[PDB]
């Protein structure tokens, strides 16, 4: 038993990380087949680049302007292109460690594993959720750009994030692997801010289900509420609305515990209006919303990824 | 910026995990060079679990009774010895993916990454702290025994933990890689319980320093304290005593922030007395104690946000 925030094993991704290093700027790249993907802002910017023309900068560059290092090894770049905010560098060598992979775009509320890297060397791994305001609460320092987020599906790696920047509130923003930002952000060093965050209601409910399963029950009551009644409580406490689909995917957990989903929602008011009243749930004094319903099921069962 | 519980990249350990099976019982093993290490209770019959004489069980086994599988490959066992509660199986094949590694025994308060595995296949990775009562608060299901905890320090893998059992309160216990349990526990299904846990004070202070490095100061105060006065108050909140060694180890973090350790202790005293008053520190409404001073220095930058 037990419930822990748990990243996917990172070995399949560690073998794809490289250092991409142009001019004075160093960041990480993702080496798949004979292409290295990295954030486009690696391109030697103006000096002054109040507003960089990435299209025009890339035309001024040759192949060897880009130094790519794989472990201690130099990779020969033979072509370079851009797709949205990602720079695609062709290399002469296919990565022999390339896993089965697909590029996917993730929805807010869904989670993925982050492999933080520096100078092309993996440094750590942790789980993040795509917030409703399209930021993630991560841990990134200078040189971490190009770190990627992913999920593993048996043996298929679904890459879903590149890392790009940090917002003034200390949270983080990035793109999918096709170079499309999550959220209303741009890759310029200008005034940017995250919208007011909301709480992922369906994940909170899943986490409460995980709590009852592991023995925590003080917050339950015999009351219920209709879907409409709850949503007005959520809208006051800055929570995502709860849809009939959300209730549906929570079905399995309702069976395991014998609480109807709306019958759990009655608890959630209680937590929202009154609070936890000096108590804790799964070792937290807050309501946690970065465990998806599947994350909970992936945890009560043992799903491995050979 | 940002602060997260961050595991080490698990790739170096993923390549060492295998499946070991004796009769009807299956668990994970650690394959390094031509030896596979796994918990000795894999030999146990069902028939008895309370008082097995493992020496007697093992003498009755031959090499081919042990089935070792690395992915799709069966490994042939050519020798077997027992060291405390760990079984060492010699194999005819050295693991070619074997890293630089060391076996270490960690002290309470130390942290490590756990690679949860099932049927020899990695399932997830997460950070754990050796609690003062010699348990870890993990996530383990049936079949997870043989999963290991580790740290990586310059491509050297320090193995410090092998999982054996779950205690009645939902926490977990295991051994070092030499087979000696952490704590007064034994690998039989008898009446066992963890001692009362305490809070790892030096880790809490490290985490408070981490908060300051990341720009947060609301919890500081204008006071200082003597080491003894702090410990007399802390023990009243069920906190581990703080030793001069702990104060010395906090030196670097105190230098980076310009907060004296005893001034940070003054803050913690006030936090224990007051609570969070609806506030959070690094996104938690509780005082977190599973980040060591080293964990903080590894993750934060060396430039604080003054
Ligand atoms: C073995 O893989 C692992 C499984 C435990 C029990 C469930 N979650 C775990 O981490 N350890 C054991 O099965 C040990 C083996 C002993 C002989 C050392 N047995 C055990 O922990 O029994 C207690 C127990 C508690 C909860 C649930 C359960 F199935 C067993
Ligand atoms: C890439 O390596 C870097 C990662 C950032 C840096 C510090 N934490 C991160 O996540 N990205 C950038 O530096 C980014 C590049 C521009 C072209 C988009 N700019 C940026 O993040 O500026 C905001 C910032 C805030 C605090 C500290 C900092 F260095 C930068």
């Amino acid at each position: 038993s037990g419930f822990r925030k748990m990243a996917f094993p990172s070995g399949k991704v560690e073998g794809c990380m490289v250092q991409v290093t142009c001019g004075t700027t160093t960041l990480n790249g993702l080496w798949l087949d004979d292409v290295v993907y990295c954030p486009r802002h690696v391109i030697c910017t103006s000096e002054d680049m109040l507003n960089p023309n990435y299209e025009d900068l890339l035309i001024r560059k040759s192949n060897h302007n880009f130094l790519v290092q794989a472990g201690n090894v130099q990779l020969r770049v033979i072509g370079h292109s851009m797709q949205n905010c990602v720079l695609k560098l062709k290399v002469d060598t296919a990565n022999p460690k390339t896993p089965k992979y697909k590029f996917v775009r993730i929805q807010p509320g869904q989670t993925f594993s982050v492999l933080a890297c520096y100078n092309g060397s993996p440094s750590g791994v942790y789980q993040c959720a795509m917030r409703p305001n399209f930021t993630i609460k991560g841990s990134f320092l200078n040189g971490s750009c190009g770190s990627v987020g992913f999920n593993i599906d048996y043996d298929c790696v679904s890459f879903c994030y590149m890392h790009h920047m940090e917002l003034p509130t200390g949270v983080h923003a990035g793109t999918d692997l096709e170079g499309n930002f999550y959220g209303p952000f741009v890759d310029r060093q200008t005034a940017q801010a995250a919208g007011t965050d909301t709480t992922i209601t369906v994940n909170v409910l899943a986490w409460l289900y995980a709590a009852v399963i592991n023995g925590d029950r003080w917050f339950l009551n015999r009351f219920t509420t209709t879907l409409n009644d709850f949503n007005l409580v959520a809208m006051k406490y800055n929570y995502e609305p709860l849809t009939q689909d959300h209730v549906d995917i929570l079905g399995p957990l309702s069976a395991q515990t014998g609480i109807a989903v709306l019958d759990m929602c009655a608890s959630l008011k209680e937590l929202l209006q009154n609070g936890m009243n000096g108590r804790t749930i799964l070792g937290s004094a807050l309501l946690e919303d970065e465990f998806t319903p599947f994350d909970v099921v992936r945890q009560c069962s043992g799903v491995t990824f050979q």
